[PDB]
């Protein structure tokens, strides 16, 4: 699977991701290729604010999937 995360400068980066990856899992992939702690992210999917520990497929993101990356103060 791979999904795109938009950050607030535009640049959209690809990520590879398993299906039941949990959204730190998510966050810890972010923390490589951008360098953010998890702690510092917020991620978005269709509005909803995702939450450690439920799965990319709780929220059912899926291929190609949008999520926005936004920063905690």
């Amino acid at each position: 699977l791979q999904i795109f995360v938009k950050t607030l400068t535009g640049k959209t980066i690809t990520l590879e991701v398993e299906p039941s990856d949990t959204i730190e899992n998510v966050k810890a992939k972010i923390q490589d290729k951008e360098g953010i702690p998890p702690d510092q992210q917020r991620l978005i999917f269709a509005g909803k604010q995702l939450e450690d520990g439920r799965t990319l497929s709780d929220y059912n993101i899926q291929k190609e999937s949008t999520l926005h990356l936004v920063l905690r103060l």
